[PDB]
């Protein structure tokens, strides 16, 4: 096709590198296969990471990157487009026979909503891969699923549940619990305790613009590109159990 107002949009490059990673990772997981995970997610991360990096470099040369597996000098700091990636979200699941509960997340920020574009692809669910260009936006819910980490799942919860009728939904993976609230698997993904950037962002760009919630668990803003780029804490839901949630959490500090 004509430029936008080979070459890609944003968005479109955010979902084609989503895919490429996936499939990279497939072939990871059928080569080395799972006698070894730490071997398998160690040789996940790093491959995801090279083909990434590569493809960044040939196809957006002007913007900087930040990556979970790659060292961070900081220059983004200075830039007005950083791409915010996790090459492989879930590297626990991943090394694990039979999960689908991994992600590849590939996000945009821009200087100013800061995550403009993004995608979130789970390789071992056909591949499929979420997108800001691509993805499309109730009542009140006497019950509430929440997705949480079959790791470290937050403490806060306890807490809320005296108050809220909860059934945690133990699930691997920052970008695949994000999207069990796409597709209306759970209310809400709740986090605490500790996380990154690069696990976050490209949920929340894609959250963000399927007209859903996503904030901090005090209701403030996900910021990205900060000099730190530890972000321990989120709420992603529909927008109609937000303040239900927000509240609950809120309420919890009394
Ligand atoms: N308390 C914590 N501190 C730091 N990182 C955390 C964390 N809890 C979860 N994460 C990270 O968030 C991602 C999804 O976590 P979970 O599967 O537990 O929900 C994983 O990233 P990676 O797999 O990219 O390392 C995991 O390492
Ligand atoms: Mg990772």
């Amino acid at each position: 096709h004509h430029h936008h107002h080979d070459d890609l949009t944003d968005a479109e490059l955010a979902a084609d590198l989503a895919a490429d990673a996936g499939k990279l990772l497939l072939q990871v997981r059928a080569e080395i296969g799972f006698d070894q995970p730490w071997t398998l997610g160690e040789a996940g991360d790093r491959q995801a990471n090279s083909l990434l990096l590569r493809r960044l470099q040939a196809e957006r040369p002007g913007d900087a990157v930040l990556s979970e597996e790659a060292h961070d000098d900081l220059a983004r700091l200075k830039s007005d487009r950083v791409w915010i990636i996790d090459p492989l979200d879930g590297t626990r699941e991943f090394s694990t026979p039979g999960r689908d509960d991994w992600a590849v997340h590939i996000a945009l920020w821009r200087r100013s909503p800061e995550i403009t574009d993004a995608a979130v692809a789970l390789p071992a669910r056909g591949n499929v891969v979420y997108r800001t260009d691509t993805v499309t936006s109730a009542g009140v819910p006497g019950t509430l699923r929440i997705a949480v980490s079959a790791t470290r799942p937050p403490a806060v919860l306890h807490r809320i549940r005296q108050t809220l009728a909860i059934q945690p939904v133990s699930i691997g993976s920052a970008g695949a619990k994000a999207m069990a609230v796409i597709d209306g698997y759970v209310d809400a993904y709740l986090h605490a305790g500790g996380q990154w950037e690069w696990d976050s962002a490209a949920p929340a760009g894609v959250m963000l613009a399927a007209g859903m919630h996503a904030s901090r668990l005090d209701g403030s803003p996900l910021r990205y590109n900060q000099l730190d780029p530890y972000l321990p804490d989120l709420l992603m839901c529909r927008a109609e159990v937000a303040p239900i949630l927000l509240g609950a959490i809120a309420d919890a500090w009394r």
